[PDB]
């Protein structure tokens, strides 16, 4: 069994717990604790191989955290999550871009971009937006509901296969 570290970031109110709970008990919590920061586990097989994914949900304070480095340090893989119908949160992904590369010192590190709550109407942050920041950081853009699980394990497996691509697994 291969573990891969994967840490879940983005803004308050975004989904990230909702896309993890989906991942990882296959249903949608409405009002999940925003301040539950922890790490989840689910065994996966992903193309024939056995998985077991440990998945950092982040929540809490802002400043500039000396241990938040640490776990950041050591997560192999990150899913860079905003919300469609939140400008700011989409906004948000360059500081959480610039803050993963600091820590890894590289601009080769396995992130997927993920768009959550496809499901709400009238989005104002459009798939082309989405599309060119991803193709400018040379990384995956995937458009998920949490509500509804549409592309919930695609942004979840998308981010190992970055992990295996990078590395030996
Ligand atoms: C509602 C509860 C909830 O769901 N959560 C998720 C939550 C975690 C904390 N989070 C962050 N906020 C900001 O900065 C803020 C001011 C500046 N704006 C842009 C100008 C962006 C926002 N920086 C963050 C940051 F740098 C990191 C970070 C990274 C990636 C890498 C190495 C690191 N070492 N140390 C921090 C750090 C992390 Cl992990 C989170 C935030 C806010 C959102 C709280
Ligand atoms: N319509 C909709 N609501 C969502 C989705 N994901 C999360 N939510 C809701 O958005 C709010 C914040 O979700 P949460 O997972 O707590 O976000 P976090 O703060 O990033 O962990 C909650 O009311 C969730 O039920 C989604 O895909 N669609
Ligand atoms: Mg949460």
């Amino acid at each position: 069994m291969t573990e891969y570290k994967l840490v879940v970031v983005g803004a308050c109110g975004v989904g990230k717990s909702a896309l993890t709970i989906q991942l990882i008990q296959n249903h949608f919590v409405d009002e999940y604790d925003p301040t539950i920061e922890d790490s989840y586990r689910k065994q996966v097989v992903i193309d024939g191989e056995t998985c077991l994914l440990d998945i950092l949900d982040t929540a809490g304070q802002e400043e500039y955290s000396a241990m938040r480095d640490q776990y950041m340090r050591t997560g192999e893989g990150f899913l860079c999550v905003f919300a469609i119908n939140n400008t700011k949160s989409f906004e948000d992904i360059h500081h959480y871009r610039e803050q993963i590369k600091r820590v890894k010192d590289s601009e080769d590190v396995p992130m997927v971009l993920v768009g959550n709550k496809s499901d709400l109407p009238s989005r104002t942050v459009d798939t082309k937006q989405a599309q060119d920041l991803a193709r400018s950081y040379g990384i995956p853009f995937i458009e998920t509901s949490a509500k509804t699980r549409q592309g919930v394990d695609d942004a979840f497996y998308t981010l190992v296969r970055e992990i295996r691509k990078h590395k030996e697994k």
